[PDB]
């Protein structure tokens, strides 16, 4: 099994985000999120297999974090911008299926960042890098 | 927008479940699940749509537990036996493409039971089953 736990920082008083959407992909034996101490904790039963959180802010901003294991590997990805239709079910299945995603999943990377059209920067940036017990921060700007 | 709250009751101490999944459907402008005082909160921007919260006892028990709005009227579902593959965001998603999911949903129930294969008893029961502000109960035999 593969853990990721994640610490979510928010960096500018502008916006409050909070999670409202949390995802299991199916491969691997899927898996499960929960919370202790404050912290997002992604188990899965296996490489292979990824689970999407999506966060909202009262102003209307929103983005998806995604986290996972691919070939023993971490990978992560941001998507922001999101549609009405886009949630977080909706994004998660997508790096199983939409190239841009995919490659997004394949590249493996233990730190991603991207800004969203209002100029908000988000990142994701593991702490704890590599083997079986992972540790990322999301970072809020 | 209709909201569905909803309040668990663990009534058999020789298990004990959490929630290790929350997803929310694409349609009606899809939505969000938030939680207060306790309770977790389904809003969705119309009829249409739908969220599942996933549950998982230490045991290896686990349901999905879906609420939704079909037709401007409340309706739920309950899926148990789940394979490691049928995790929530998969469960969610065949309400609206596998037949039998969607005759459940379309059936509008504001009270629904079922067994797992262990003989434990998962309900939900609307105790407010009208309107746009919805209440329900989940009870765990
Ligand atoms: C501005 C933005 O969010 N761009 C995302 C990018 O971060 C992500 O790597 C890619 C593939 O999933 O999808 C884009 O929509
Ligand atoms: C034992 C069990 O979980 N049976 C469920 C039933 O409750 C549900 O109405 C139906 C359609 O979604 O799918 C079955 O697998």
């Amino acid at each position: 099994t593969y853990k990721i736990t994640v610490r979510v920082y928010q960096t500018n008083p502008n916006a409050f985000f909070h999670p409202v959407e949390k995802t299991v992909w199916k491969y691997a034996n899927g898996g499960t999120w929960t919370i202790t101490d404050d912290q997002h904790v992604l188990t899965m039963g296996g490489s292979g297999t990824s689970g999407t959180l999506r966060f909202h802010a009262d102003n209307g901003e929103s983005f998806t974090a995604t986290f996972g294991v691919h070939n023993y590997k971490r990978w992560c990805d941001i998507v922001t911008n999101l549609a009405a239709d886009e949630t977080g079910m909706v994004i998660n299945q997508q790096y199983y299926s939409q190239k841009n995603r995919e490659e997004a999943r394949e590249r493996q990377l233990s730190n991603y960042e991207v800004k969203n059209a209002k100029g908000r920067n988000f990142e994701i940036v593991y702490t704890e890098a590599e083997g079986n017990d992972l540790h990322a921060n999301l970072i809020i700007g």
